C-alpha cells in the first residue's frame, strides 16, 4: 500500500542505498516510528507496510538526502526531505511517494491509484 | 530502450491517454517522426523503439499537456511540453523520460540506466 | 536574510496568503518556533528575521499548503511542505526558500547569496 | 510584458549568463525570431519586447541550457528547455516564465498577470 521512489537529478539516476524513515503522528501530536529501509538500486523502497497495518492517519516520510548526496562528495542544502501526508481510506488504495533530489532543491509528488 | 512516464500533480494519478510524439532531428535540422503513441492506465508509453532502431542522435519527445488538460475541463498554459535531449551510447543503454504535470507547469527527468 | 516565496502551479500565479513558521533546533533538540508570517500578493514573505537574530543553526521552514488549498475550496494531499536546513554556519548568507505548489505535489528551491 | 527568470538547483543560485531565444509562430506556420537575450546576475532577463511588439500569438521560449552547463564544464541531459504558450489571446497580460535546472531535469513554471 506504501511505496517510495527517489531520482536523482544530477546524475538521471535513480537515488540507490538512500535512508528512508516513516512514522506516524500519535495522539499525543508525536512521530512514532512505523517503517524505514534504504532504497533499492531501482530507487524504490517497497515492503514498508501491509494493508492490515497502513490505516488512516497522518504519515511522515523522511529521506535522508543529506547523506546520500556527502556520499558522492557532494554538498547539498537540505537536512532532509520531509513529506507529510494523510492516508484517506476513500481515495485510492496504492499511495507511492516519489522525489526527485537535487542538491539544493527537491521535488516530490504522489501517485495514488487503485 | 524508451519509455514515457507520465504524472499528474493535481489529482495525484498517472496521466492518462496522453499523445505522446517522438522525432529524430534529421540531417537538414528538421523534426522527422520517429516514434508515438498514447499513455496507458500506469502513464507510461513502451515499445516506441528497438535497439535497434534508437541510434545516438537528438530525440524531441512531445507530450500533447493542452488536450490531456482541455479533456479534464482544465485551461492550461502551455501548448505542449517539449524534451529534446541526445542519446550517446557511451552512457547508459535505457532511458527514462518523466515528466509531472500541472496546469501552469511541468517538470521533466531523465533515468538513465544500464 | 531569509525570505520565502511560493508559486500555484494551478493558476499560474503568486500563493497568496500562506502561513509560513520558521523554527530552530535547540539546544535539547526540540523545535522553537523562530518566526512566523503569511505570504503577500505577490508571493513573497518578508521580514521573518534580523541578521543579529538569525544565528547559525538549523532552521525549518514549514508552509501550510494544506491551509492554503482548503481555503481555495480544494482537498490535497499534503499536510505542509518542510525545508530543514543548516543556516549561516560559514557566517552569514541570505536565503530564499522558493516554493512551487500543486494539489499533490510540491517543488523547493533554496538562493543562497553571500552579501 | 515577457519576462524569464533562471534558478540553478546544483548550486543554489541564480542561473547567470543563460541564453534565452524567443520565436513566435508566423501565419505560415514556422517559427520567427522575435527576441533574444541573456540572464543577469539575478538570474532574470528583463527587456525581451514591448507591449506593442507582443501581439497575440504562440509562442516560444528556448532556454540555451545545454550552452549554460557546458560553459560550467558539465555534461548535461537536454539540448534545451523549450516553453510553448499561446500569449495575450483575451487582451494583454504580462508574463514570467520561470525555470529550475539541474543537469538531467529542469522545471518550468508561468506567473500570468493582469495590468
Ligand atoms: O512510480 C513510479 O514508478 C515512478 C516512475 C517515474 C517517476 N518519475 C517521477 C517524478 C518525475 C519528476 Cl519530473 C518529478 C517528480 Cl517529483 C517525480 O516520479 C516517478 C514515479
Ligand atoms: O518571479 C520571480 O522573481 C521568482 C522568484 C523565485 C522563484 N522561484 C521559482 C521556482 C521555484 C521552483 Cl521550486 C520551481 C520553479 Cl520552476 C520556479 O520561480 C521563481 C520566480
Amino acid at each position: 500500500p506504501l511505496m517510495v521512489k527517489v531520482l536523482d537529478a544530477v546524475r538521471g539516476s535513480p537515488a540507490i542505498n538512500v535512508a528512508v524513515h516513516v512514522f506516524r503522528k500519535a495522539a499525543d501530536d508525536t512521530w512514532e516510528p512505523f517503517a524505514s529501509g534504504k532504497t533499492s538500486e531501482s530507487g524504490e523502497l517497497h515492503g514498508l507496510t501491509t494493508e492490515e497495518e497502513f490505516v488512516e492517519g497522518i504519515y511522515k516520510v523522511e529521506i535522508d538526502t543529506k547523506s546520500y548526496w556527502k556520499a558522492l562528495g557532494i554538498s547539498p542544502f537540505h537536512e532532509h526531505a520531509e513529506v507529510v501526508f494523510t492516508a484517506n481510506d476513500s481515495g485510492p488504495r496504492r499511495y507511492t511517494i516519489a522525489a526527485l533530489l537535487s542538491p539544493y532543491s527537491y521535488s516530490t509528488t504522489a501517485v495514488v491509484t487503485n
